[PDB]
């Protein structure tokens, strides 16, 4: 078996071998590399996502959100305030500004350090889940907004058509900013490209032991998880290494640069923060190896989760039984 310490495991394709998107994926599996629920894949040298970001200040994030954080330093949750539309050349400058940005800092882990010690005590403003793509549409390798869609996947595997879409959206973070403990929707596959700016640090737990982080969760957020069986799916739980180390829970952890890929694997566990003023774009997929996942991922059926159209047919064909309980969730 492949990798079976679970590690994060970093690609380095050709420019040759940067062409087939569905291929390499495949590939990076036969290496283990999903077992991990992370991996990095640097893009050839020849590469690029677009010629310049200089022109992307107008940009309109029209609804902020500022993540107001309750609990202790290493196991939190987070709301989301929602604040005035702002452009993206305005959200940087609140970035850098004084109030917002990255301290002075020796290296990673002395960042890493400050942010578990003193997250909580501050608010960061976060521009998130913004339909749209920074990929110029020439560049025709790893672009995400040009990707096989899931809906065409479920068709190809299952045969059924169903209606729905799948775009990319944008992230435009600071200091500070933090993604919750979770799963992609239905445990799809994710894949994140940072096109610019300070880094994004992430954690992760193999697919093979997320049932110990969903423990833990509950253990963690007694309340949360009597008010649902799925509460992780809310994406407001925090969980920090350290008491992550002292539960005994499997992790891995990663930074990702400006100029890098990362994918997420079906049930790979995630969360992790921004390290200064960035922006990233992700999107969702699917492969052949995902079907197994989407027919048994849990669901919120709360109201909480709330999500896109495009997840009904999946809960529709992939999970009959689920689907009138979560469609009253969405209603
Ligand atoms: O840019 C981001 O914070 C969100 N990314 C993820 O949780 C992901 O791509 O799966
Ligand atoms: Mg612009
Ligand atoms: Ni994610
Ligand atoms: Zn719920």
């Amino acid at each position: 078996a492949q990798n079976p310490n679970c590690n994060i495991m970093i690609f380095h394709p050709t420019k040759e071998e940067f062409n087939d998107f569905d291929k390499y994926i495949a590939y990076m599996e036969s290496q283990g590399a999903h077992r991990a629920g992370l991996a990095k894949i640097i893009p050839p040298k020849e590469w690029k996502a677009r010629e310049t970001y200089d022109n992307i200040s107008e940009i309109l994030i029209a609804t902020p959100l500022q993540q107001v954080a309750s609990g202790r330093a290493g196991v939190f949750t987070q709301y989301h305030k929602k604040k005035k539309a702002m452009t993206v050349g305005e959200y940087r400058h609140l970035a850098n500004s004084k109030k917002y940005q990255t301290p002075p800092h020796q290296n990673f882990e002395d960042l890493e350090r400050k942010y578990w010690k003193n997250r909580i005590y501050n608010s960061p403003i976060y521009g998130a889940d913004i339909s749209g793509s920074l990929f110029d549409e020439n560049t025709k390798q790893w672009n995400l907004g040009h990707l096989g869609t899931i809906q065409d996947l479920l068709e190809k595997e299952c045969g059924v058509v169903i209606e729905g879409v799948n775009t990319p959206y944008l992230y435009f973070g600071m200091w500070k900013t933090t993604f919750a403990w979770h799963t992609e929707d239905m445990d799809l596959y994710s894949i994140n490209y940072l096109h610019l700016g300070e880094p994004k640090t992430w954690y992760v737990v193999p697919p093979e032991h997320g049932q110990r982080l969903e423990r833990l969760a509950r253990e963690l957020f007694p309340g949360s998880s009597r008010g649902c069986g799925a509460f992780l799916r809310h994406k407001v739980a925090l969980i920090s290494p350290t008491v992550l180390k002292e539960n005994g829970i499997p992790f891995n952890r990663i930074t990702q640069e400006a100029g890098e890929f990362m994918v997420t694997f079906p049930y790979g566990y995630h969360a992790g923060f921004n390290h200064g003023f960035n922006c990233a774009e992700a999107i969702n997929f699917a492969t052949p190896r995902w079907i197994d996942y989407g027919k048994m991922a849990s669901q919120c059926s709360c109201g909480e989760a709330r999500v896109t159209f495009s997840m009904d047919a999946f809960v529709r064909i992939l999970q009959p039984e689920r689907y009138d309980l979560w469609k009253r969730g969405q209603d």
